[PDB]
């Protein structure tokens, strides 16, 4: 997250830190996620497409740091690491950029709610908020394009959604973006999600509700003038997560 303020899992409680074990035992982060349900976190297919070897993944529900234990954090195996059959990647864009992570914990059991786990509604069928609303994002991605590291504590900012039409523009992104797309930006373009924010939550309140209306998907660098977050858009993915999300 570029700008924005620090948090802790309390401000986020669906926000899911997703790692990957390496051979050689290091660990290592890789995406943020949303728990949509006690079984279930959905993030971005993008993340995992390269290593797609479910055994290789441990989640955390309940983390507020990056690299250290969170009094009352929740650790899980992945069951099932379902990745969009029908995702592709071009030079920036991602299409179908949207994933399911079934959890199990070596007890065999999924999340338990608590004041640091909690889940996140989905939206309602092609429900989204009119452009110019503010939504929040949350992830531990980088704080600076040029950073190397990746920040210690949990971070979070808001961003306004953009028409399509706008989005749509040469100078935006052109022909980039599809309908099952949403863009965000900062109208001064001073706080976006960047590089290790990807799969995380874009939330917003919808009918008095707290909603998963986004997932960080791409973006043309982060907090760059014209250049706004495309995010996955969750009203318009319902059938998959429907269809994917049962015995
Ligand atoms: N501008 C964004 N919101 C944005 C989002 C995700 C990104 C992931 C990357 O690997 C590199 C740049 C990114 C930029």
């Amino acid at each position: 997250i570029i700008g924005g303020e620090f948090t802790t899992i309390e401000n986020q409680p669906w926000f899911a830190a997703i790692y990957r074990r390496h051979r050689g035992g290091s660990v290592t982060y890789v995406c943020g996620g949303s728990l949509i349900s006690p079984c279930w976190v959905i993030s971005a297919t993008h993340c995992f497409i390269d290593y797609p070897k479910k055994e290789d993944y441990i989640v955390y529900l309940g983390r507020s740091r990056l690299n250290s234990n969170t009094q009352g954090e929740m650790k899980f195996e992945v069951e099932n690491l379902i990745l969009h059959k029908d995702y592709s990647a071009d030079t920036l864009a991602h299409h179908n950029d949207i994933a399911l992570l079934k959890i199990r914990s070596k007890e065999g059991r999924c999340a338990q709610p608590s004041r640091t786990i909690q889940t996140i509604a989905l939206p309602s069928m092609y429900n989204d908020p009119q452009f110019g609303t503010s939504c929040e994002i949350t992830g531990f991605g980088k704080e600076q394009s040029t950073d190397y590291l990746y920040p210690e504590q949990l971070k979070m900012t808001v961003v306004k959604l953009i028409s399509h039409r706008e989005c749509q523009q040469p100078h935006y992104y052109g022909s980039e973006v599809t309908t099952k797309m949403l863009c965000a930006a900062d109208p001064q373009w001073k706080t976006d999600s960047c590089q290790g924010d990807s799969g995380g939550p874009l939330v917003c309140s919808l009918q008095g509700r707290m909603t998963l209306t986004g997932i960080v998907s791409w973006g043309r660098g982060c907090a760059l003038k014209d250049k706004p977050g495309v995010y996955t858009r969750v009203s318009h993915f319902l059938p998959w997560i429907r269809s994917h999300t049962k015995e």
